[PDB]
């Protein structure tokens, strides 16, 4: 039982490792994703105000 | 030694866990940010179009 459980807790440690993997990739990409929204909002901004400037 | 390996895997998916919860943590966040970016840039974009119009 500690060895299956250690099987299942390695395996649980493989998973929750892939998953720290998987999401540190996810977390990346939101954050990438995340700084391509803020420089998109911060060219729309600018966009914005040279249009709202325009008018 | 089951036991330990046992607790240290169990550890290793805790620390794992810990680790994808700070990550999930973050993914929350930064997609929530990276929602709120894209719908501050939604924003910013429909304002253009209509600072366009007005423009």
């Amino acid at each position: 039982d500690a060895q299956e459980k250690l099987e299942l807790a390695e395996k649980k440690a493989t998973d929750a490792e892939a998953d720290v993997a998987s999401l540190n990739r996810r977390i990346q990409l939101v954050e990438e994703e995340l700084d391509r929204a803020q420089e998109r909002l911060a060219t729309a901004l600018q966009k914005l105000e040279e249009a709202e400037k325009a008018a």
